[PDB]
DNA sequence: AAAAAAAAAAAAAAAA
DNA sequence: TTTTTTTTTTTTTTT
DNA sequence: CGGTACCCGGGCATA
DNA sequence: TCATAACCTATAGATATGCCCGGGTACCG
RNA sequence: UCCGAGCCGGUUGUCGCGCGGUUCAAUCCCUGGUGCGGGUGCUAGUACCGGCUCCGCACUAUCUAUAGGUUAUGA
């Protein structure tokens, strides 16, 4: 089940107008922000430093010890022998790291609450980063060493004469991933390039499971692949390949959210003794700082507010906790037909880039939510110029652009990165101390809510108070193609669920290649009209653009004798919606998917 | 009269 | 789903 | 000039 | 190929309670 | 490196149409939404409904950090 939810509000309204408490909140998060930032660098610095002897077995204690050592130095006196071992081992490096970046031990008190949150949060990033991206980068490395992208040019395409190469590549990849045990005679059939890659992969000391493929092994214990993941990054840098962030770094200097709980409240905000705090109710202790009468703190879906918030000095995130907390193909419309038949109105939506949502219904009405509307309404495009403009006024672009790559794994190269970051750290700190930077992150959230809230309001007025949405399954989720821009594709499947609007998926195969007025794809043409390129930089280059969103049908039955064009023009997105309605009506009527739209 | 140059349409490719 | 690049052909001009 | 006792507060472990 | 901001998409986590000890205040021979 | 949305046309359910005309919407400040009432003015029509703004109450909205692709800027 779902046991949590969040309500985000502004710092001004969330807290009572008390500068003494408000200033303490800003000061505390600022100190915690520095510890989190330096802790990530220290963890990376320690790992690179120890690469000369052996890769350490990183654990939650490793991050926790670094956090304490950065703040308290040698004053940290843990009593668990497991942690105390890390203290002595990590002590030389933390002091070594501090002398390079010039960090001064804040010696903050009442740390354990913040340290625990950062310790777990930082360790969480290690799990996620290595859980899936390790497989992606490892497979990418195989493609890059063989220069597969270049192989398609050096070898004939679209022929069986070279299907062996890809069949060969699949066979090699299985051996590299240990998916299939190689035979003893297969080794002699390896060219020097193939043999070299095999040795390089063997140097990773990859874990292995005899029962299931490697992909399942990574999920079972992602941390076991951490030494391999760091080694893989070294190979990328050693051959000039586009480097990836092997170890996550909290690089951003913009004030980041810091979690504040009940314990942190009385220790740092109210600054009362623990003995006094425990004698008061949890809610009553918070009412002395936060304005719980605000709309943000109201309970929802049986989840009440318990003391816990994350703030960055501009916005406050209020978390609601369910009492049952742990305390330590169905999406496709093909199976949801019964619900659709009882829907008041059925809306078909075809996702695209310029027209993020293009909507149509059986009545024939149309509605779209273009990217330009989102950019103007959300203000991200408008904020971008101001964000870049501030750099020109303060001259910070000249500084950031020269920062050495943080993705590097060589200790000497990484040492330069820290030194260069320290060179202009003070100047950038003043620039990022401007409330504008955090204000935009908060204002962008308000505009984003308004733009998405107005989207539902327009759709409700356009199609009715209640309707069911059938959307295509196409999505560039985390796989945006080069050029173009990122667009919300799978996020709508969640947004509709937030508004309790039923959403179902539909296969788009051949939707954009059939004329609805004749139900035939035999007379559909593409990319006929030419014109100067719409993108101004491409236009200045003199390159030509062919219309992409315009499709016409040349079948005589669709034509009228008076037309000199010879085509019945259609909008690309409108064809898909009309075809979807035909598909939906066929399924709703009980005839299933039309043959013309069938893959078979 | 023969050899060479500007432009249109088709296609691949993206990536694990 | 959308752009870019190349290639092949196709059409035309120069000498 | 040294040695007990009560008690609070900081700090750390852990499910 | 590199640096900053972001938009989107995916993962994981979403606090609280008890006990050690050592030093302050008080006193006696 | 540039961009709002709707409508009448050139059009035929047509183009990121740097095609024309036309209606209202947003530039700073703001957590957004639905219903149930009470209380300020601001615009028609033949002494009275609707939209815009606050009050309070029922529930509705998951974010933070990291990473991958891309984008704008600076090299
Ligand atoms: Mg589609
Ligand atoms: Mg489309
Ligand atoms: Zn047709």
């Amino acid at each position: 089940p779902t046991l949590h939810t969040c309500n985000k509000t502004s710092f001004a309204k969330a807290f009572l107008p008390n500068e003494t408490y408000r200033q303490r909140l800003l000061d505390y998060i600022a100190i915690i922000h520095q510890l989190a930032d330096h802790a990530s660098h220290a963890l990376k610095f320690y790992i690179l430093s120890t690469s000369t002897s052996s890769f350490p077995v990183v654990h939650e204690d490793t991050i926790e010890a670094i956090l304490y050592l950065l703040n308290k130095g040698e004053a940290w006196h843990p009593r668990k022998e497991a942690k105390k071992a890390w203290r002595d081992c990590l002590l030389p490096y933390v002091q070594r790291y501090c002398q390079i970046v010039g960090f001064i031990h804040p010696n903050l008190r009442g740390e354990q609450q913040s340290i625990n949150y950062l310790t777990v949060s930082m360790m969480t990033n290690l799990k996620v980063n290595v859980q899936e991206h390790f497989m992606q980068m490892l497979l990418r490395y195989i493609n890059l060493r063989f220069d597969v992208k270049g192989q398609k040019q050096r070898l004939p395409p679209k022929s069986d004469a070279r299907k062996a190469f890809f069949t060969r590549l699949r066979y090699l990849k299985s051996v590299f991933l240990f998916d299939v045990v190689p035979e003893l005679e297969f080794l002699d059939d390896l060219t020097p390039l193939e043999s070299e890659v095999l040795e390089e992969i063997w140097s990773l000391d990859l874990p292995f499971l005899p029962n299931d493929p490697l992909a399942y092994a990574i999920v079972a214990d992602p941390m076991s692949f951490f030494p391999a993941y760091c080694k893989l990054s070294g190979l990328y840098e050693q051959y000039g390949f586009q480097r990836f962030s092997a170890i996550p770094l909290r690089r951003s200097l913009i004030q980041s959210h810091v979690r504040i709980d009940t314990i942190i409240l009385y220790q740092h905000i109210l600054c009362i003794t623990r003995r006094d705090a425990e004698t008061v109710e949890k809610d009553d202790l918070w009412m002395r700082v936060c304005n719980l009468c605000t709309k943000a703190f109201r309970s929802r879906c049986g989840m009440h507010f318990e003391g816990s918030i994350t703030t960055d000095g501009a916005s406050v995130s209020v978390y609601l906790k369910h009492p049952e907390a742990d305390k330590y193909k169905a999406l496709y419309v093909e199976n949801n037909l019964p619900a659709c038949r009882a829907a008041e109105n059925v809306v078909v939506i075809d996702p695209n880039k310029r027209d993020i949502l293009y909507c149509q219904d059986s009545n024939g009405t149309t509605f779209r939510y273009t990217a330009n509307q989102r950019a103007v309404e959300t203000g991200s495009r408008r904020f971008a110029k101001r964000r870049e403009a501030m750099k020109e006024e303060a001259g910070v672009d000249l500084i950031e652009s020269r920062i050495p790559s943080h993705k590097t794994m060589n200790l000497m190269d990484f040492t330069r990165y820290l030194l260069v970051r320290r060179a202009d750290w003070d100047r950038r700190k003043e620039f990022y101390s401007h409330p504008a930077h955090t204000r935009w992150k908060w204002h962008s959230f308000i505009n984003r809510q308004k733009s998405e809230s107005d989207l539902i309001s327009n759709m409700r007025n356009k199609y009715g108070e209640n309707f069911t949405v059938v959307m295509g399954d196409w999505s560039d989720a985390g796989r945006t193609a080069r050029f173009q821009t990122s667009s919300k594709t799978k996020g709508w499947r969640t947004l509709f669920k937030r508004n309790r609007i039923d959403c179902f998926l539909l296969d788009e195969y051949k939707t954009s290649s059939v004329c609805p007025r004749c139900s035939s794809s035999e007379f559909v043409e593409k990319k006929f009209k030419t014109r100067p390129h719409s993108r101004p930089w491409r236009r200045r280059e003199g390159k030509i653009e062919k219309v992409h969103g315009l499709l016409g049908c040349t079948n005589p039955n669709c034509l009228q004798q008076a037309w000199t064009s010879g085509m019945r023009y259609w909008n690309r997105d409108m064809l898909s919606t009309c075809n979807m309605l035909l598909i939906v009506r066929s399924m709703l009527d009980g005839h299933g998917r039309p043959e013309v739209f069938s893959r078979s």
